[PDB]
C-alpha cells in the first residue's frame, strides 16, 4: 500500500495507516531522559542507560507485536479504543501518526470524539510530556471516561525480565493528587523514583496490573476500560503500573486539554524522605508545576523546534533534487543526532541489555555529529579515550550510566584503536579546536593513569605498528571492522557467542582492511604529531605508512581487486582462489579512500570488480559468493544463512566507503547512483519490501542470495547515517573540513548545472555556490570570495560572525 | 475458595475452570527431557538444560498471562476454539484439566465437538507425546479443519531474548511429510534439532510465525486459523514455529485419533547430514515411528503409571486422616521427584537463565529423595562432590547440561559444604550402601585433584573448624542458608544483585544458624569417621562439636531464644536487644535438633518464643518485628517490603524445622499442628487467597506483616517438598532410616490411636502397625517383628524379598 509521506515544510513523516510493514518508530530526547515511540504509541523510555534505569517495561518479539507503551483508552457509552489503534484495534473514523524532530503526533477519532497526543522530551528536563487534546466534533453531549496506561519496569531491564524469584515482591508504588510514583527498591539502595502525572483532578486511578486489566485479559481490553471506570489497586509486588481515569463531559464543538508526564527523580541523600516511608517530592512537584498548563508546554515545544531548526542550519543545501534536499538538511542529520545518543544500545532490534555505547561504534558516529553540537563532540571523545587500555588497544564498549569500559561484548577488536584517531581528526579539522589534544585522559577508566589525549593517539598508532602479521600486515585478533571475521576462533562450543569465546592471540592472520584503515587514518597522526611539534615522529610514523602501503600493494592485492585477510593457516581470504568470498567489499572502499593503485588502475580495477561482482537492486552487498557451509576457520560470518547479515548481507555503512572511493577516481555519477540506492528517500515506494522505517537508514538489507533480498533488519541505529552524510556532504557535495579551512572539492554527476550550500564553520557562515558550466564531474576551475579570486581550495578561515558570498566554478 | 479437587483414586489434582488465580502447572518428564505445562496448555519444554537447550519459547510476566504453549485450534465453519479455552478464549460447553504423575490431560467441547489431548513424556524418551482425540457428539455430520501449534525458541533462552539483532536471521526449519523440523545454527555448531509430527497425513502445515499469526493478531486469532487453511510458510529467520493443519470429516459419535510428538535429536558430528544442507533424520524417523499408533502410546502410558506406582510403593500410609495419606503418599513424593529434577532451575516463577543445580538445594532434595531411586540418589552426590573445592567450600551451583560449577549466584556460602555430609549420611541410612565413601571423587571438576568422596566429607567438616569467629562460632561469609543475611556486604550501588556483588573475606561476623547444624550434622561425620575405623579422628571431630555446643550456649543464647548471628561489627542479631529482627526462626530449629537445651528448659522456651513472636494461621514467619528501613549491615534481607520473602516472609522450608524440634521435645501435637498449616491437602479450601497451585509446596508465603498475608509465591521449586516430607514421614510417624536398621521412634497428636506404614527398606517389606493405648506423644513400650518381641527399636535388616510384620506399642 502507501504508508505514509514526507512533509518537508514541517519536517515530519506522516503516517496514515497503523498497521505499517513493520512498528515505525521515533526517538524522544537530547540530552539525558531518551523514549522510542512507535506509530502506535508503542515502546518504552529510560534515563540514561537502557539496562540500569528503564522507566517503563517493553517486550521485544512479542505476540501481537510491539504491545505496551502509552495507552489512552477513550471510554464512550461500553465502547472503547485508542488514539494509536493498537492496543484495542476498533478500527477509527481517522487515523494519523507523525513522526517530527523529537516529538510524534498520534491523532485518532471514533464516534464523534477525536483525541491526539503530542509526545516530547523537552530540552533539558527528565520526563517524557505528553499533550492530549480531546474534542467533540459530533453533535450531541457527549459524556466519556478517559483512561492513561503505562507499565513500569524494575529499574533494571536484565533483572526485569529474569529475577521473578525476587522482583515479584519488591513492587511500591505511592499515590498523591494526580500523581503516581514508581519507587521500587528506593528503601535500599536507590536514590531515584518515576512518576505518572497529570494536571487536572482525577476520577480515579490504578497502580497495579492485574486489577486494572484482568489476569487474563490483554492490552486490548483491559477489564477496568471495559467497565468504565478505575478500580483504584494499589500495587504490592507483582506488576506496578501507573493508570489515571479522568471523566469528561464535551458540549458539541467543545474541546478540553490535558497534559500527562512521565518523570524521573533523583534526590540528594540528605532529600531522600519527607516522612518515614515517605519520598520527598520537591523535586517531582517543580516538575510537573513547570507543564501544568498547555501553554507551558506549547512554550516548550517550541523552543525544541528552534534549537532544531539551529542545528540544521549549520549545513543547509538548496539544489534541484528536494529528495536529496530532504536528506541532507533533515533526516540524515536527525539520524545523527540519534545515533550519537544511542549508539547501538536500544531499538526496536537492539534490546538495550547486552550493548552500551560502542567504541567504534560512537567513535564513527562523531564524524557526521560534530558540526552539530562541537561541545558535546569534545566531551564524548574524552569519554571515549578514556576507555582505551594502556597498551593503545580498547574496550569494546562502555556502560552509559557509568561511561566504565567492559568486555561484555568481547575484546581484542583490532580496529578499534584507529577509529579514536579518525574522530579526533574530524573534530579538530571541524573546530580548530587543537586543545584537546593536550587534556589528560585516564587509561583503563584509570585517573592515575592517566596521560594527554595525544598520547592516546600515539598509543592507537603504534598498537597497529606493534602488531603485524608475516605480510607486514596488521594482524586481525579476533576480528575488524567486520566483528563476524573471527580467524583465530576455531570454536565447535554452541554455546558461547563468536564475540566472547576464547580467540587466541594468532601472529599469522591479518587483515587488508586495517591495513587501508592505517594508511588513510595515519595521514592524520602524521599532522597532529607535526603541529606538536614533533618532527622525528612524524617522520617516523610517516614511514610506518609508507611501508603498510608496500605491504598490501604486494601482498593486498589480488589482481582485480584488494584482498580481504589471511587467515590463521596463511591463507588467502577475498581472492579469486578462494572458493567462496572471492571478493569482499570492506578493504575496496578504504585501500582507495588511502589512495592507493591510483596511478597503475588497480583502484579502478577494484571498485569496477565491486560493482561486477557486489551490485545489487538494494545496494552492495559484504561479499561474493556467500559461505554456503560454516567454516571454522572464518568464524561467525559463515554461521548466517547465504545473504543474512555479516554473509553476503547488503550492509549499509561499508556502502559509504565505496561511495567515497568512487570519488577519489572521479567518477561522481556512480557515487551518486550507490548514494541513491540506499537513501531513504529515494526508495520510500517499496517500503512492502523494505519493511522498517522509510525515514531512516538501516544496518542490513538481505542480500541477492537470500530468499528476502529487499527486507531490512536493525534499523535506526547504524554507523551508516554518519558515514553515509559524510559521503554526500564532504566527498561528493565536496565541502570538506580540513585543518587550515574549508576545502572545496565536488565529485558530481556530470549532469549537474550546480547547487548551493549554506555552511556554518569556525565562528562564521559560508554561503557556497556551485556551477558546472562544462559539465564535468570533479575538478574546480575557479574559486572566489567576497568577490575577489583566491587561489588554492581551502576557504580561510574569518570568524567574524558574517556571512560569505562564495562561487565555486567546476572546470 | 475452590477450582478443582483431589481424585485419590487415579493420582490427579482435576482443574474445573480454566480461570484458576494463577495458572497452575505440571510436569513431564523424570530424566532428561522435560516439560513444564499449564491447565490451559501453556509453557515449554527442554532439553536437560532450560538455559542452553530449550526447545518452544514461553513469555514470563506476560499480558495476558501464559501465552504461549502447545495450541490446538479447532476450526469449525468459520468459528474457532481451543480444548485448553486459552488462546481463543472462547466459552467452551465442557472444560477439565487433570494434572496426573507425569502427565496431563486436557478436555474442551464446543458446539457439538469434544477434544482430548494427553500429554506425557515418556520413559526413555526424548520428546513430548500427545495423544488427542476427537469426537463428534451431536446429531450430524461434520467437516472441521485441526490446527496444531508450537513456537520454537532459538536453543539458548538468554541469547532468544536479548540478541534479535542477529538472531532474527538464524531461524532455519525443513519440512518433510507430516514433520517440522527446527534446525537453527545446526548449519553450525550445533548437532542438535527438534521436530513436531503428527502420525498421519496432512493438509497443511506452517513454520513462520508471522505467516500462521499475522504481524498485529495474537494466539488468540492467528491470521490461518481464522481463515480456515494453512498458509505452508517456510521459515527464513524472523520467529519459526511449527503447525499442521488436518482437514477431518465425523460422523454423529465418530471419533479420531492423531499422535503428535514434540522431539529432540542429536547426531554424532560425523553423521549430521543426509545431504548437503539436508539433515540426517535417522533417529527422528525411530523416534517417531516409536508412537505412530495409539496403541503404542497406550502402552508407554501404563508402562509410566507402573513406574510411578512402584516408586511411591516405597512409603504407604494407611490412618484416618485421607488428607495427611494423599499428602504421604502421593503429592509430597511426587513434588519430591520434580524437585530432585529441577533443583530451583525453572517454574513459572524461577526463569530458567540465572540458576541451574544448587549445591545447597539439591543435597537438601536428597534427603526427600533417596528411598525412591537410591541408584540415581548415589549419583547426585558424586557429581555435587565434584564441584567441591579443595579447601573444603563449594561453588554455589553447577551448570545441568555439563555438570560444571558456576559462580553465576554468588560464592562463599559457609553453610554449603555441611549439607554435603546430610545428604551422604541420609543415602547411607538408607541404603547401607557405605562403598560411596571409597569412591574417587574430583575437586573443581578436576580429575587430576580427584580423593575418596569420604576425603570430601573431612573438608566439609573441617572448613567449619577453620573459619571460625571471635565467639568460637562459624564465620557467615558472604551469607548461610539464608542467602540475603549478607554481613560482609555493605552495598550502596542499586545495580548489582546482593548474591554477586563484590563481598569481604569478614573475620568477625558469625552464624549461630552454621553453629546448630554443624552440631547437628557433626554427629554424622563422626558416626562416618568410625565406621572408617578412625577412631581418633572420632574423637577429635567429637571435641569440636562439643566446643561448638559449649559456645552456642555461651554466646549463642539470648535468654528466651536462641541468637541469630553476630554481625561485622560484633553486634548481636536476632536479639531482644535490637529494635526490628529480635527473633529469627532459622537457629531456634536447628539448635533444638541438635539438642542443646533440653533439659534446662532452654528448648522448649525458645520453641514458646517461636510459637508467641513467629506465629501465624498460614504458617511460621522469618523474623519478627520485620525490618521496615534498609540496613546497610545486614543487607539483602531489609530491602524487601515487610512480610515478603527473607524480610519476615513465611519461608515454609525452615518451618519444617520448627516442625522437627517440636517433635524433639516430644510436642508432637505442637509439631502436626504447624505441619497442617502449610500442607496443600490442609489448606487447599483456602485456595483463593494461596493463590498458587493447591497440590505442590510453594517456597514463600506473604507474612502476617504483608498487606497480602496468605498469598504463595514461587510454587514447585522449594526444599521445602523434601523438608517436609522427612518431617513427616521420618520425624513424626516415626518410620527412620539408621546406619543399622529401620528406627522407630514416633512424636504424634496423643489423641491418635494409631496408623499403619508400609515401608520398603534394604530388599524387604516392613509393615509397621503403631498403636497408642495411653494416648502419648512420644515414646515406644514395646516392638513385636513377625510375632516375637524384639529389644530397643530399631528393625533387623533382612534384605530377603519378604514381608515382614511390625507391630508397635507406644507407652
Amino acid at each position: 500500500m502507501k504508508f505514509g509521506f514526507f512533509d518537508d515544510a514541517n519536517k515530519e513523516y506522516v503516517i496514515t495507516v497503523p498497521r505499517t510493514p513493520y512498528p515505525w518508530i521515533n526517538y524522544l530526547g537530547t540530552e539525558n531522559f531518551f523514549s522510542l515511540i512507535s506509530n502506535t504509541a508503542g515502546g518504552y523510555c529510560f534515563y540514561r542507560d537502557a539496562r540500569l534505569r528503564r522507566i517503563t517495561r517493553y517486550r521485544y518479539n512479542n505476540v501481537p507485536i510491539d504491545m505496551g507503551g502509552r495507552y489512552f483508552y477513550i471510554y464512550d457509552n461500553g465502547d472503547f479504543w485508542s488514539p494509536g489503534w493498537s492496543p484495542v484495534k476498533r478500527e477509527l473514523e481517522s487515523y494519523e501518526c507523525r513522526h517530527g524532530l523529537g516529538y510524534t503526533k498520534i491523532a485518532g477519532k471514533r464516534n464523534g470524539i477525536k483525541a491526539e497526543v503530542t509526545f516530547f522530551v523537552p530540552l533539558n528536563y527528565n520526563g517524557e510530556v505528553q499533550k492530549l487534546i480531546l474534542k467533540n466534533e459530533g453533535q450531541d453531549k457527549k459524556k466519556i471516561t478517559l483512561f492513561s496506561f503505562i507499565e513500569f519496569c524494575l529499574w533494571n531491564a536484565y533483572d526485569d525480565m529474569t529475577n521473578f524469584q525476587r522482583n515479584f515482591s519488591t513492587g511500591e508504588v505511592e499515590i498523591e493528587g494526580s500523581v503516581i510514583y514508581h519507587k521500587t527498591e528506593y528503601r535500599e539502595r536507590r536514590n531515584h523514583y518515576a512518576f505518572y502525572s497529570v494536571n487536572a483532578k482525577i476520577s480515579g486511578f490504578d497502580s497495579d496490573r492485574d486489577s486494572f486489566i484482568g489476569l487474563y485479559n490483554g492490552f486490548d481490553a483491559p477489564q477496568a476500560v471495559v467497565n468504565g471506570k478505575s478500580n483504584n489497586s494499589v500495587a504490592d509486588g507483582w506488576a506496578p503500573i501507573a493508570s489515571h481515569s479522568i471523566e469528561i463531559e464535551l458540549n458539541p464543538g467543545e474541546q478540553k486539554e490535558y497534559v500527562f508526564i512521565i518523570g524521573y527523580v533523583e534526590n540528594k541523600d540528605e532529600e531522600k524522605w519527607e516522612s518515614k516511608g515517605v519520598i520527598n517530592k520537591k523535586k517531582a512537584y517543580e516538575m510537573i508545576e513547570q507543564f501544568n498548563t498547555v501553554e507551558k508546554v506549547d512554550k516548550a515545544f517550541e523552543e525544541l523546534k528552534s534549537y532544531w531548526n539551529a542545528l540544521l542550519s549549520k549545513y543547509f543545501l538548496e539544489s534541484h533534487d528536494e529528495k536529496l534536499n530532504r536528506m541532507v538538511n533533515i533526516w540524515n542529520q536527525y539520524q545523527c543526532m540519534v545515533t550519537f545518543n544511542m549508539s547501538r544500545s536500544a531499538s526496536y532490534f537492539e534490546s538495550g541489555i547486552g550493548r552500551g555505547m560502542g567504541f567504534r561504534d560512537s567513535n564513527q558516529d562523531l564524524l557526521g555529529f560534530v558540526h552539530q553540537i562541537p561541545e558535546r563532540a569534545r566531551e564524548r571523545l574524552l569519554d571515549l579515550a578514556a576507555t582505551q587500555l594502556e597498551d593503545g588497544s580498547a574496550y569494546h564498549q562502555y556502560q552509559p550510566l557509568t561511561k566504565k569500559g567492559n568486555n561484555e561484548i568481547g575484546s581484542n577488536f583490532n580496529d578499534d584503536p584507529l577509529w579514536l584517531i579518525l574522530a579526533t581528526a574530524a573534530y579538530i579539522k571541524e573546530t580548530g579546536d587543537y586543545s584537546i589534544l593536550k587534556e589528560q585522559v585516564p587509561f583503563n577508566n584509570d585517573p592515575s593513569k592517566a596521560d594527554t589525549m595525544f598520547e592516546h593517539l600515539t598509543r592507537s598508532f603504534y598498537h597497529v605498528v606493534n602488531n603485524l602479521g608475516p605480510h607486514g600486515l596488521p594482524l586481525i585478533g579476533r576480528a575488524d571492522w567486520n566483528d563476524c571475521l573471527n580467524l583465530n576462533c576455531f570454536s565447535t562450543v554452541p554455546d558461547e557467542s563468536f564475540q566472547t569465546t576464547t580467540s587466541k592471540d594468532g601472529k599469522v592472520a591479518e587483515s587488508v582492511m586495517i591495513a587501508g584503515m592505517f594508511v588513510f587514518i595515519g595521514k592524520d597522526y602524521v599532522k597532529l604529531c607535526e603541529y606538536m611539534g614533533l618532527e622525528e615522529e612524524a617522520r617516523k610514523a610517516q614511514q610506518h605508512i609508507d611501508a603498510m602501503k608496500e605491504a598490501i600493494l604486494k601482498y593486498g592485492y589480488d589482481g582485480e581487486w584488494f584482498l580481504r585477510a589471511y587467515d590463521d593457516f596463511g591463507r588467502k581470504v577475498g581472492s579469486k582462489e578462494n572458493e567462496e568470498g572471492k571478493i569482499f567489499i570492506e578493504s575496496q572502499g578504504f585501500c582507495v579512500m588511502a589512495e592507493i593503485g591510483l596511478e597503475d588502475g588497480k583502484a579502478l580495477k577494484a571498485l569496477d570488480s565491486v560493482k561486477k561482482y557486489l551490485d545489487t537492486p538494494y545496494g552492495l552487498v559484504l561479499q561474493n559468493p556467500a559461505f554456503t557451509r560454516y567454516y571454522i576457520e572464518y568464524g561467525e560470518i559463515s554461521t548466517y544463512p547465504p545473504g543474512y547479515k555479516e554473509n553476503a548481507g547488503i550492509f549499509c555503512h561499508n556502502n559509504a566507503w565505496i561511495i567515497c572511493a568512487e570519488t577519489v577516481v572521479g567518477r561522481g555519477d556512480m557515487a551518486f547512483d550507490y548514494y541513491r540506492k540506499i537513501a531513504p528517500a529515494y526508495i520510500e515506494d517499496v517500503s512492502d519490501i523494505h519493511k522498517l522505517e522509510p525515514y531512516v537508514y538501516a544496518q542490513m538489507v538481505a542480500g541477492k542470495d537470500a530468499k528476502r533480498h529487499g527486507e531490512a533488519k536493525n534499523s535506526w541505529l547504524t554507523g551508516t547515517a554518519a558515514w553515509n552524510f559524510v559521503a554526500i556532504s564532504q566527498w561528493i557535495l565536496g565541502v570538506k573540513p580540513d585543518y587550515d579551512g574549508l576545502k572545496i572539492d565536488p565529485c558530481i554527476p556530470k549532469a549537474w548545472d550546480g547547487y548551493k550550500v549554506t555552511r556554518y564553520f569556525r565562528g562564521s557562515t559560508y554561503e557556497i555556490t556551485v556551477k558546472n558550466p562544462n559539465h564535468v564531474s570533479k575538478g574546480v576551475a575557479k574559486i572566489t570570495v567576497d568577490g575577489n579570486e583566491i587561489s588554492g581550495n581551502i576557504l580561510p578561515v574569518f570568524n567574524d560572525g558574517k556571512t560569505h558570498k562564495v562561487e565555486v566554478i567546476m572546470g
